[PDB]
């Protein structure tokens, strides 16, 4: 489970 | 499960 | 299961 | 299950 | 479980 | 567990 | 469990 | 459990 | 248990 | 148990 979350993702 | 979730997603 | 989402997604 | 969802999606 | 959160995320 | 959380997040 | 949290963050 | 926080973390 | 806290943190 | 803290934390 990765989990990447707010406002503002950047990859 | 990979969850990226945000008002802005740039990937 | 990959879930992307939000109010502007940019891939 | 691959899914994105959102106001603008841009691929 | 990697979990990245937060306002602006810069990966 | 590798928890990484904050106003500004960068790696 | 590595946790790292705080205001700015950087890595 | 490695912890490292406050306010700016620069590793 | 490594615990480092404080303000401003540098490694 | 090695716990170092205080507001400027230089290593």
């Amino acid at each position: 489970d990765l989990i990447i979350k707010g406002i503002s993702v950047h990859i």
